[PDB]
């Protein structure tokens, strides 16, 4: 919206336009209070620049909260590259220039922003960025980075889901129906984990093959148009953000929402409805923090893989703390998580 | 619109919004090719944020060329602070908060951008910025800065005016009529300079005190409504930019345009029109370069005051080169200036 695009209260917005590629670049540094801003690079198509600006600020603010609540010494930032065509349709040469320009932008911030992967960007892209700027996390193991953080994120989301299920009074995942929306790197692993835990998995993905494979594995497909109306115990959004609008919140037929997506909730009203409806939501910025713990933990703190897994597991404990505040103060899980974030950040 | 404002070819745009003060902040880095981007901080009210962005881009682009054509090893950048109220109304606390925020923004650029004064910002403000960030030119003398660059700018503009009048075949300033729009820091000195060289001055300013003072000095006041319709030999815009629109270029009644104002020409056609009508224009980015020569010369290059003075005087020579290319190649002075800028920059890199 105009407000989220222009009247954003974060510390800094960096924009650039490259006529040659037709790509627009946005970097939003929400906060550098706890340290340099850090957050991945999302590359996607947007209807209007306003949307790209809006998303960057929402994602950046989520990163600040995520580092805060996760006890990681970094601020929150995010880059959004507004593509002139579908990612898949971008030619190699064009993509390469795009990354080059993005790296130059990051470089000007001289360490006030550290990037990483996000939607449509990967370790190879991080490496390419690294060919021009030092401020990049998530480079391939071969190039010196921590590599993929997908599994770590999956672990964090899974533990989040277990803690939530337990708090909601459902006991364990065993015998629960979990609807995973998005069978990507993280969602795929999450499904595997929950299935191993005894849950029955309902899955949805825009990629046919992905779905058929899941089915091949014993899972059950859910048509796209049926996703939001399909009864389940847990709804696990692991695709795009903004899924839970007020209307969605009013009609979701589950008892827990716990997934990997960023900015899952469309507005505060949605969050209240869920609460009111007895649907326990595990706040995104808490639940999906595994990625950040992996990259920051490994690359900044020198933590081993085992340690980062351990810390990702502790996301369950953080959520238990979130739930306690929610229950005690009678506020939504999101509010409670913001409160915890502030307390941990020593605000 | 914002969308159109954002379709800018510069290297980087920095923006920020401070809800508490209601101020908007823009930093535009046009180029860092020749060195870190550098340019002043303009603080004013804008109708739309988009206008602030557009202004910043045009100002930043002029800085690129200015440094290049002036042989200064720096890129071009500019800051624009979109005020939530008339600058005068801004209480000291709010102003102080605005500057601190601006300083933080500059600071994140970590030296890829060096600021300085511009409209509504002064050496005191530079000192304040410097409380927070290192990348500031124009600090007070006490603070380690070179202070005001206004006189140096005036000297350069004056020399520019002389060169242009001469090139235009009008001879010397003595006896010529010069219209000085804006009797500010620069305009005031310029008026003094020209008057000393024998010019008859017509003056205008929104500050009535300023006008009276000039009249007291023997100058002739011009009503604001009349400024662009007043016949003169030389038109010296030393207030706001964009004065010379296409429409104004068609009717301007003077032989030379040479002032201190930034981005004097509103649209390209205006430039073409002045050229076609035989009104010799000394490009702003060349003519007003005394400010930059002073700041960069003093604070970066190690130049003495005398040398700075010499360099500013040399603006007339640069203009002579500009007009020379304009005449040979048949292009406008602005185009010839850009050409010269590009030559120098190469040479400067070669
Ligand atoms: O890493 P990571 O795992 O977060 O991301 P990812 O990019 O690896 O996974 C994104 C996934 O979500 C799917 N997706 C996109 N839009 C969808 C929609 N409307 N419904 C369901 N799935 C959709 C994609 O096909 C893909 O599997
Ligand atoms: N590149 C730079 O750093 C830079 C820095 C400062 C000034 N400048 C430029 O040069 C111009 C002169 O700067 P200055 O230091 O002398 O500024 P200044 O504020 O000291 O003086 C500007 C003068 O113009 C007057 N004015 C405003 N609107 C007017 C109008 N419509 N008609 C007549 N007078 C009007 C103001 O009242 C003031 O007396 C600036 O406005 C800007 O374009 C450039
Ligand atoms: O975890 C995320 O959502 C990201 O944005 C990836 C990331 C995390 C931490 C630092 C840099 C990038
Ligand atoms: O005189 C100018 O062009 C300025 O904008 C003031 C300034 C000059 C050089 C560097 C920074 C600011
Ligand atoms: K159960
Ligand atoms: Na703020
Ligand atoms: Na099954």
């Amino acid at each position: 919206s105009i407000d989220s695009a222009l009247n954003w209260d974060g510390e800094m917005t960096v924009t650039r336009f490259d006529k040659m590629t037709g790509a627009h670049f946005v970097i939003r540094l929400d906060s550098t209070q706890l340290g340099p801003a850090a957050g991945g690079t999302r590359a996607a198509q947007y209807s209007q620049l306003a949307d790209a600006l809006t998303d960057a600020g929402k994602l950046a603010g989520a990163m600040t909260l995520k580092m805060a609540v996760s006890n990681l010494p970094m601020g929150g930032g995010k880059s959004v590259i507004a593509l002139p065509a579908p990612r898949h349709s971008i030619d190699p040469s064009t993509w390469a220039r795009i990354l080059r320009i993005h790296a130059e932008n990051i470089d000007k911030l001289s360490g006030n922003y550290w990037t990483g992967p996000d939607v449509n960007t990967n370790s190879a892209d991080m490496d390419t960025l690294n060919d021009t700027t030092e401020f990049v996390f998530g480079r391939s193991l071969e190039r010196g980075g921590a590599g993929s953080s997908a599994f770590t994120t999956a672990v964090g989301v899974f533990e989040a889901m277990k803690a939530t299920v337990a708090h909601r009074g459902l006991g364990s995942l065993d015998g629960l129906t979990v609807l995973v929306q998005g069978l990507g790197a993280v969602g795929g692993s999450l499904a595997s984990l929950a299935a191993e835990a005894g849950a029955q998995l309902l899955v949805a993905d825009t990629d046919t093959e992905r779905v058929a494979h899941a089915v091949a594995l014993g899972h059950t497909a859910v048509a796209l148009e049926d996703v939001l109306s399909t009864p389940c115990d847990v709804f696990a959004p692991c695709a795009m953000g903004g899924v839970i609008t007020t209307e969605v919140a009013r009609t979701l037929d589950c008892s827990v929402v716990a997934g990997a997506a960023n900015n899952v909730i469309a507005d505060e009203a949605a969050s209240d409805i869920l609460h009111a409806r007895g649907i326990l939501y595990a706040p995104d910025f808490v639940a999906n923090a595994g990625g950040a713990i992996h990259l920051v933990g490994r690359e900044v703190l020198g933590w081993s893989e085992s340690v980062v897994h351990e810390r990702a597991v502790a996301i369950g404990d953080t959520l238990n703390q979130v739930f306690e505040i929610s229950d005690n103060d009678g506020v939504t899980p999101d509010e409670a998580a913001r409160t915890l974030a502030g307390r941990r950040a020593r605000e």
